[PDB]
């Protein structure tokens, strides 16, 4: 039932990185998040474009902010395209070794972690504020999983038989104790209007009991 799997050396020396820099500006994590939802929901409309079946798993692409307080999490949740299991296993459908190379050079070289997005690696970024990240997947070609890795150097994955998710991604932040602002409705409005702000799928902002 779950496949346990150690993190590339490079990608585990990534994640170090960002969990343990001293870095005050950790909100663009959910900006990174954003762009690769978007990026995800371009893919499955230029799938769609030729082969309108592709849309039979959800019509609808957008993008869902899901906080909650009781469970400390950040829930991102997009109708993009998705991953296989090979996608996730394999950094997340990133080019993460290569990108890593570039970003840590271009942090030698002055850059810091905000342009982490510019190296195709921000996905990691999440371990600015999460403790534990899920990821729970979905694509048309495949059954629905769930990644899952508090960093360490490891990740699991196994078939998800949680709440079905018609296609796409949704990322779940358990936040760490500190970066509880994240599930405040004006800090995550305030990011999305500075960081987020032209991106081409309605944001949903869901608020709580
Ligand atoms: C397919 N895929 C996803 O399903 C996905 C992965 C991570 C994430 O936070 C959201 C996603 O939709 C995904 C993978 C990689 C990128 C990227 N921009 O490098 C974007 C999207
Ligand atoms: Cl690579």
């Amino acid at each position: 039932e779950v496949e346990t799997f150690a993190f590339q050396a490079e990608i585990a020396q990534l994640m170090s990185l960002i969990i343990n820099t001293f870095y005050s500006n950790k909100e663009i994590f959910l900006r990174e998040l954003i762009s690769n939802s978007s990026d995800a929901l371009d893919k499955i409309r230029y799938e769609s474009l030729t082969d309108p079946s592709k849309l039979d798993s959800g019509k609808e692409l957008h993008i869902n902010l899901i906080p909650n307080k009781q469970d400390r999490t950040l829930t991102i949740v997009d109708t993009g395209i998705g991953m296989t299991k090979a996608d996730l296993i394999n950094n997340l459908g990133t080019i993460a070794k290569s990108g890593t190379k570039a970003f840590m050079e271009a942090l030698q070289a002055g850059a810091d972690i905000s342009m982490i997005g510019q190296f195709g690696v921000g996905f990691y970024s999440a371990y600015l504020v999460a403790e534990k990240v899920t990821v729970i997947t979905k694509h048309n070609d495949d059954e629905q999983y769930a990644w899952e890795s508090s960093a360490g150097g490891s990740f699991t994955v196994r078939t998800d038989t949680g709440e079905p998710m018609g296609r796409g991604t949704k990322v779940i932040l358990h936040l760490k104790e500190d970066q509880t602002e994240y599930l405040e409705e004006r800090r995550i409005k305030e990011i999305v209007k500075k960081h987020s702000q032209f991106i081409g799928y309605p944001i949903t902002l869901f608020v709580e009991k």
